[PDB]
């Protein structure tokens, strides 16, 4: 059996969100390439997986990718996992995938947890068509602009936001889209205090300024109801 | 404990793509609302789940939703599952979710299999931002038009297509986007003969005319490299 790269999703805060095939695959490969081996090691212990790990992240790629490709061309079975959910949505994973396609190594993606889509289905927002975006820009000036250039998308839009940034990002959202644009926040997805907060953007920006904001948020935004 | 609606993803052709929490949840609820109880019953047997089912699909919604809401307001724990993967992306599920939000019943989405995203991560196409679309229009005239109105999206686009329609849809894609637009087909995702075919749209339309086309396809299309 030739070398195969397996893309394996991991839980987003609930260990039972692991799949049977994820367990078997991580047990079966010769090596697991992880963003955070210390964090990943916790997951493997809980499922009693003994597979060795190798670190693989954004400070590693230029050194790690050729090492990984080489072991794959030798016939090694390798898994790539991220810190939470769906790997290879981000650059370091996506980059290893392209190297595999280039070296004609097969890539087997396992289906599994994705926070943006999991939130989407419970949001009450129209779940199809949809535009997954992720984090808005870190730089204040660059964010206000990428929002304005999205104010006409007619579909549900999906963002992620870090807690300390939620308030300001909701305000910009409301500035660039309109206060009365429907939206939904998903806090603590898959954990004890999982919570959806639904309302307008103005309404949710306000709420963000009054509360203890903890944990990563999914921020869902209804599309423009009359574009162009 | 109040009534809760659980949205539970099911495999897309591999039974190990089931999650631990999916098993526990379907074991724990009082009732499971399924698109195809006969097909769903097979899944429950294999995991030895004995929970009763109730049919729920697009010919059922107007009768079933009020029945379901009522049992939820009584305190019943109910799960909704689709025929494959991620439920409540489609109308009948989405519609039950809105009724829950309206009646202030909690909705707990479980993370799980989604064919469009699972393909995406192995495609070699830029996986972020992305625009999940699903099936293009059934009516020939309405398809050629919805394609032209997407020819400027700069992100990866994700469609689904039925086998007998793959050839014609690839041709229209190439007519409305340009022959040289990069694309990827994902055939038999998660099954024995799982396969990604990567190349230009012209290239893949051609291939569709020469081969035995079986099973549902994911069809991924790179974004316009210079919009507007």
């Amino acid at each position: 059996t030739g070398g195969h790269l397996y893309l394996v999703p991991t839980p987003i805060g609930n260990l039972d969100d692991m799949t049977f095939r994820a367990v078997k695959t991580l047990t079966a490969v010769d090596l697991i390439a992880a963003e955070d081996t210390r964090n990943t090691q916790k997951l493997l212990n809980h499922f009693e997986i003994t597979t060795k790990q190798i670190s693989f992240h954004e400070h590693n790629t230029q050194e790690r990718i050729p090492q990984l490709i080489a072991k794959l061309k030798q016939g090694m079975q390798i898994a790539q996992v991220s810190d939470a959910g769906m790997p290879s949505i981000s650059d370091p994973g996506h980059e290893l995938v392209n190297a595999c396609i280039d070296a004609h190594i097969p890539v087997v993606p396992l289906p599994g947890a994705n926070a943006g889509l999991t939130a989407l289905i419970a949001s009450g927002l129209a779940p199809q068509p949809f535009y997954f975006y992720g984090f808005l820009d870190r730089k204040p000036k660059d964010r206000k602009a990428e929002i304005a250039g999205l104010a006409q998308r007619p579909e549900t839009l999906i963002f992620y936001e870090a807690p300390h940034r939620l308030k300001k990002t909701l305000q910009n959202l409301a500035a660039g889209f309109g206060d009365e644009r429907p939206a939904v926040l998903c806090r603590e997805l898959t954990k004890r205090y999982e919570e959806f907060l639904r309302g307008s953007l103005a309404e949710l920006a306000n709420w963000a300024a009054t509360d203890t904001v903890r944990g990563e948020f999914v921020v869902l935004v209804g599309g423009n109801p009359a574009p162009t």
